[PDB]
């Protein structure tokens, strides 16, 4: 039984005390903050709306809980009883709060406002930045679907530069990362965001949460192909590599399969084991259930370069229209160690410049791709901008001496189009001028209720690359 | 609803085609693979066992759900029925499976086996690595709390340095974590994790994992005091900084209050408001209930050095018995930005340096502490190496040629006491020999049932630096 009332940071607990008297509205919002990484992908509060936000989600039994739990966990009785009873009886526990946001999907430049928060009813002023701790962790699923993204952008550029084509793009990137993240939870909201970009997965856990939050027209939003793993092929025994690998090409003769190949010696799996020994089980596969071999260790470049040098001797190899060398349809290679953001554009630059087409390769990442990353890489962040207090509205910021980077914005926020059609952030109510046409965030949550949601399609469509548009 | 036949690497549905035919057993370890980070932590895995893996974990409806997903996933039917129907009627649903593992809080030198999992039943050879993705997952409380221990020895060295005593130790270390983390699941691991070692903790989260799946005996594991956020200082205008910082002393005025102080100027906020302003607010309060001010910006030990220096020279300064100046009792500093072990070493060096105790300043840490983190930092790892096949027992493992960090060890296992009281892992079955006394891994889960369980006290207890011993 998850509760609202114990998901925050201790010490909001005690915030309601601290803003000035006769405080009515606590207004705020989330940016990433400009200090790379030029653009984000703006995902993943839907989900939080839904799982956490909506319908009714104070109970007398929550309230006697939280209470039970800060008096021990604070030593003193400071916790606001009668601020959540009265949402409780006035709202029967719906969180009388609006959130505006821009849509999942949208990819929109650093410093812009993507979501607004404040309370609907003035006796709730403190309950704006109650659910900051709860909001802010959407910094996870845009800062995986941003990443995700950047790399399908370094993705793009080379195999249209090697092939002259984006054929196969949205199965370059492989998520490896259910293991290596931190919790089943995170592993479904972090598949779900790298889903956004790409459609290979081995993180099932992604599928559900997309299917039960978002939705798609296909059976479901990713896909994989029957792989083996170290266990399945040391089981044999050392001495067996080559009866281990047979098995499991034949068990597996008519869809992909991948193989990993590094056991004990992966240049010499490639070259006699798959180049000489099976070779003739390689060469008869259909171009649609190749053989994917899986080097895992060593130098993830070095590594590549050396295990395409030996497959292109022991293989047909042809030149494509481009000028780069290509393996036969029935053979490919997937890299899925050490494979990150910066690893990934060097083993595409370095396989350019030995003449090899990115067609030839697909890539699995994990820990790089998941969990390796935190709220400081797009500094994702949630402050107030604007308060009413004994009837007067404020506009206010922080602006700390030592550090500009950490200023933020004032008043009353809006997003436009500019006449060039950028982007742009007004403050301090400026919107209202209607110089710059329309808002651009629409309302999502009021008073209980998600008044606007977007299927994983559109989320998608919104997130393309230009280069897919045109 | 969760579902183990839905919480794997996809993969994994189809290895039970790829073992060896006439495989009847699979039996594989968990370690910390040695490559800083010398010992870890063993904590974790009873969360994981209680959670996700005891009792009845297969229903039909589970089973024809995984069947239905997996179908469109591969494009292809190579999924388990069978297998998973039959761990179904014979053993309603509960996992043929045997964990053996070190006990938690357990302190272990990289490269030890922590635990052990194989199945009891030879129908079910393939659900051993079947569950390897969920219970790798451990890598996280594990690696938490061991950067969260050895940030501890840090902080110990210098508060026994420049104090004489580690008095308050425990609640030196502060977790600001919560908007940092990637869910609220990983926010009451992660939190859970570091109270192993410190008792500060504003990621709520962690006290209910606590409660629930380990228990203590006082009524919780964590605390915390009022304080501050820059919201509830800026809400009452640019001008009025002195205002805010007034009522929020006053409002808390019989216990510890940390207020953020950097909102516009932290070294005026230090040297006027707090130094002329307001001294008389704070010079007047208990020792119990200390003023905590809260630098947010800037470079962390050039900020935390200036704050000193300016609260220094306005309010009294004693000289305590190893030579270090400390502040009076009703007035410290919390550093909360920017602080990972790297940070906080350089932090209460520099501190050091310039003749300040540690006895003055807490840290806060948050993305840090329990986000900063990958698999990668200790090498977590779970390697199959053991199979019976035919009949015949076979040791395995895997040794790539390019990287003998990634070599797997050999056999069943077992970890003993060495004869100089350390630590050794026994490969090849041969802690059978009974030549290293018994076996410290103990049977923790067992055919669906969890076997043998640890409080969470037991785990601080085992858990505990040397110098606190
Ligand atoms: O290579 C694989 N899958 C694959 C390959 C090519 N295309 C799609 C999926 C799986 C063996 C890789 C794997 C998957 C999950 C975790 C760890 C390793
Ligand atoms: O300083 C604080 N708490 C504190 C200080 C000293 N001892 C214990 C807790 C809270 C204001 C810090 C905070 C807490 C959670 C998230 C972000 C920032």
């Amino acid at each position: 039984e998850f509760n609202i009332l114990l998901a925050t940071d201790s010490y909001k607990v005690t915030h309601y005390k601290q803003y000035p008297p006769n405080t009515s509205k606590v207004y705020s919002y989330f940016e990433c903050r400009e200090k790379k990484y030029e653009e984000t992908v703006f995902y993943g509060l839907q989900y939080i709306l839904n799982k956490y936000l909506k319908g009714k989600v104070v109970t007398k039994e929550k309230i006697q809980e939280a209470k039970d739990v800060y008096k021990e966990h604070f030593q003193d009785d400071v916790f606001n009883e009668k601020g959540w009873n009265y949402i409780l009886e006035k709202y029967d526990g719906h969180l009388p709060i609006e959130i505006k946001a821009v849509p999942e999907g949208f990819v929109i430049p650093r410093g812009n406002v993507l979501f607004t928060v404040e309370n609907t009813d003035p006796e709730c002023y403190w309950l704006t930045n109650w659910i900051e701790t709860i909001l802010v962790q959407s910094w996870y699923p845009i800062t995986v679907a941003t990443n995700s993204r950047e790399q399908k952008k370094i993705l793009a550029k080379y195999l249209l530069e090697t092939s002259g084509n984006l054929d196969g793009l949205e199965y370059k990137l492989h998520d490896f990362g259910y293991r290596g993240v931190s919790s089943q939870e995170t592993a479904g909201i972090g598949a779900s965001a790298h889903l956004v970009n790409f459609k290979g997965t081995d993180t099932v856990a992604g599928l559900a949460l997309i299917k039960k939050y978002y939705g798609t027209k296909d059976p479901v939003p990713g896909y994989s192909v029957p792989a083996a793993e170290h266990s399945t092929i040391t089981a044999w025994g050392k001495d067996h590599e080559k009866d281990a690998f047979e098995h499991i090409v034949t068990q597996f003769s008519s869809v992909p399969v991948s193989v990993v190949s590094d056991s004990y010696d992966i240049y010499n799996a490639c070259e006699k084991i798959w180049g000489e020994d099976l070779r003739h089980l390689i060469v008869s596969r259909s171009t649609q259930a190749p053989l994917i071999i899986r080097p895992d260790s060593g130098n993830p470049l070095d590594t590549v370069l050396k295990v395409l040098e030996i497959l292109g001797k022991k293989f047909p190899v042809t030149e494509n229209s481009k000028g780069y060398k290509l393996l036969p349809p029935y053979l490919r290679v997937i890299q899925g160690d050490g494979v990150d953001i910066n690893t990934l554009q060097e083993i595409v630059e370095g396989m350019k410049q030995k003449m090899w087409s990115i067609e030839n390769i697909a890539f699995g990442s994990g820990g790089g791709l998941l969990q390796k990353l935190t709220r400081d890489l797009l500094n994702c962040s949630f402050k107030c901008s604007y308060v009413v207090t004994n009837g007067l509205g404020i506009n206010v910021f922080k602006d700390p001496v030592a550090d500009p980077n950490k200023r933020s914005k004032k008043g009353r926020l809006s997003l436009h189009r500019t006449p060039a059609g950028n982007f742009v952030t007004l403050e301090e109510g400026k919107g209202d001028l209607e110089e710059y046409g329309q808002d651009l965030l629409h309302t999502v949550f009021k008073n209980g209720k998600v008044t606007k949601s977007y299927s994983f399609d559109e989320i998608r469509k919104n997130a393309q690359l230009n280069i897919e548009l045109e």
